């Protein structure tokens, strides 16, 4: 409902996420600058995980790497700059609070 409105994240994701580090919070926005751009960002123990996702030669990309999905990797977090931690999970892509 108020997660994904155009653009959440960088300064959005903050004023979601303000809490600096609050559970396994991620959210992709698209970039007006671009026709193909998108951000997201992630939580962590006091830390902060972002990721720029852009469309290279026909492919979408997501933070250092190139995959077939773009703003859909968030939907089951595939090869998606996801990480698990020793005790700290996965850092899945889902959405913007809860």
């Amino acid at each position: 409902r108020e997660w994904y409105y155009g653009n959440v994240t960088r300064h959005q994701a903050e004023c979601a996420l303000n809490e600096r580090g609050v559970e396994g919070d991620f959210l992709i926005r698209d970039s007006e600058s671009s026709p193909s751009d998108f951000s997201v960002s992630l939580k962590a123990s006091g830390k902060n995980k972002h990721f720029k996702v852009q469309l290279v030669d026909n492919v979408y990309c997501i933070g250092q790497r190139r995959f077939h999905t773009m703003d859909e990797l968030v939907e089951h977090y595939k090869k998606a700059p996801i990480f698990t931690s020793e005790h700290g999970e996965k850092l899945y892509l889902v959405r913007a609070l809860q």
